[PDB]
């Protein structure tokens, strides 16, 4: 494909940087200027000197980048790139919890809607949720939208966690079952199990290490053979970072359809047409920024 070389000429003449999440297609990872989890992506978005950000991720991640860079152009290659977990949390869920627990801080995953983040005291990802919640003064915390991460946070902080909404979860990581753990140990007897904290608690209890995708990268040096309980394209990421090690997905069907809405072709069309421009209403942007900034400073 001359498509790769044409993306690179376009981004260079646009003064653009391509930021990509770890779950992006291999073709997208191979052209990205930076690849990381959502916390690393949020951090990288605070030191962008480029004029344009092309965000190879889901729409609410791109909105976070826009909240952190209101002066810059942020493009999402497809407006259908979205997070099913984040869409489960409505503002009314938060207000109801705030009425019932008036002194609980509101702690939302950074991928939530900008409207929901406007009601957060602080945001988190899987990478920093325990560290942030531990620092909060209150013993009661409103937390969402992922109930499986909420379970993990309650276990690691000892605090009372009120999940909002009740059914919030990521369907990709919810796919994993104890049956998949048992099958992994038979297929790969010498491997260790990396499990993401968005998996269900009984699956997490089987892990050798429980870690966000950034944590999986930091801890892969502890063993040479891993079975990976997270989204399929993280296995590609690990294999390219560590060619000398062995990695295997726990389920080949554990893939995020929203992440896969971004392709090499619509990144090219994104740079060619300067679309689609990400905008956040000023009122909502300002309130969400305060919680995202608190997250960065508390991490
Ligand atoms: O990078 C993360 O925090 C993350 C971790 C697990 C599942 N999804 C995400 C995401 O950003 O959409
Ligand atoms: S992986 Fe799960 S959480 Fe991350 S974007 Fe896809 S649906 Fe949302
Ligand atoms: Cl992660
Ligand atoms: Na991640
Ligand atoms: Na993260």
């Amino acid at each position: 494909m001359d498509l790769v070389e044409e993306i690179l000429r376009l981004k260079e003449e646009r003064n653009a940087i391509i930021l990509a999440h770890n779950y992006q297609l291999p073709e997208v990872q191979d052209i990205a200027d930076f690849i990381g989890d959502s916390l690393e992506l949020a951090r990288r978005a605070t030191r962008v000197d480029a004029d344009v950000i092309v965000f190879a991720g889901v729409d609410f991640m791109a909105e976070t980048a826009k909240i952190l860079n209101p002066d810059k152009v942020v493009l999402i290659p497809s407006r259908e790139a979205t997070c099913a977990m984040a869409n489960m949390l409505k503002v009314e869920h938060i207000l109801e919890a705030k009425r019932k627990y008036p002194n609980a801080p509101v702690v939302l995953y950074v991928n939530s809607t900008a409207e929901a983040k406007a009601y957060a005291d602080v945001t988190v990802t899987s990478a920093n949720a325990v560290e942030v919640v531990k620092k909060l003064d209150s013993d009661v915390v409103i937390f969402g939208p992922d109930k499986n991460l909420a379970h993990y946070v309650a276990k690691m902080t000892g605090k009372k966690i009120i999940p909002v909404p009740s059914k919030g979860h990521c369907y990709v990581h919810q796919k994993f079952t104890l049956d998949d753990v048992e099958r992994a140990k038979k297929l790969h007897p010498n491997a260790k199990l990396m499990i993401h904290p968005e998996c269900i608690p009984e699956v997490q209890e089987k892990a050798d290490i429980i870690a966000s995708t950034g944590g999986m990268i930091k801890r892969a040096c502890e063993w040479d053979e891993w079975v990976v309980f997270t989204e399929r394209e993280m296995v590609y990421r690990l294999r390219k970072l560590y060619p000398q090690k062995k990695f295997y997905p726990a389920r080949e069907d554990a893939f995020c359809i929203g992440m896969k809405a971004i392709t090499l072709k619509n990144i090219y069309e994104s740079l060619k047409d300067m679309k689609y421009k990400v905008e956040v209403p000023e009122e909502i942007a300002r309130k969400a920024r305060k919680a995202i900034e608190r997250m960065l400073e508390m991490s």
